[PDB]
DNA sequence: ACGACCAATTGAGCGGCCTCGGCACCGGGATTCTCGATCAGCGATGCGGAAGAGAGTGAGGACGAACGCGCCCCCACCCCCTTTTATAGCCCCCCTTC
């Protein structure tokens, strides 16, 4: 995290709440929009330091996460890659990734791109997995994702 | 004096069987209409499959270029103009004879 980036008390105490020790417990925050729940997201994977899969519902959120990133962390744009079907950043050239429900979630057959990186995020196991508007993954298709990656801890 | 009782009379009202079946209430009957699930709806997402917009390069355009030839100029420099005289044949214009 680069120090342009501020935590505020009720960020850090979400924040030293999940990192209750040298591991980090799995379960949900909820924050406002306004209340940077983005860059409690981005502080939490500086602070795994381990590869990280963020999942937005929509190609705009992907946009926003991506920005979100580079703005508050010293990672580079190449480092960061939005496995999207509308856009295409060869994620398996970087660690960072970050994609929808709908794309992972999908039930219909996988376009052969995509399945490459699909497959590749698949085997690959994910430090942590940041999942964005949870209020949604109780869905049918969305938790399936949830069983697709492989991921030590789920905030 | 009449009031109740007694008798003979009798037949309407009554107590009852008869029977029953119209209706309602009561309860118990396969039920015309309930609810509890499925699927459909509105407006959104995303993915996956589809078209068009930009490209290339055939080629011939216009025409810049490169050359020779061409007309033309400004330029050295050279010769001729003019004068004198001797000298002669050569030549034309004119006069002159026939």
């Amino acid at each position: 995290l680069k120090p342009t980036a501020v935590l505020r008390p009720y960020q850090e105490k979400s924040l030293r709440k999940m990192f209750g020790n040298g591991r980090a417990r799995s379960g949900v925050i909820v924050l406002p929009c306004g209340a940077g729940k983005s860059l409690v997201g981005v502080t939490a994977a500086c602070t795994v330091r381990k590869r990280c899969l963020v999942l937005g519902n929509s190609a705009v959120s992907v946009e926003q996460w991506k920005a979100q990133f580079k703005m508050w962390s010293t990672i580079d744009d190449s480092q960061i890659c939005r496995f999207t079907s509308d856009a295409k950043d060869k994620p398996i050239g970087c660690s960072v990734a970050i994609s929808t429900y709908s794309m992972l979630g999908h039930t219909t057959k996988r376009s052969w791109e995509a399945e490459r990186v699909m497959e590749w995020l698949k085997t690959q196991e994910w430090g942590l997995m940041i999942l964005d508007e949870v209020h949604t993954i109780p869905a049918k298709m969305f938790r399936r994702v949830l069983t697709i990656v492989q991921a030590h801890c789920k905030l």
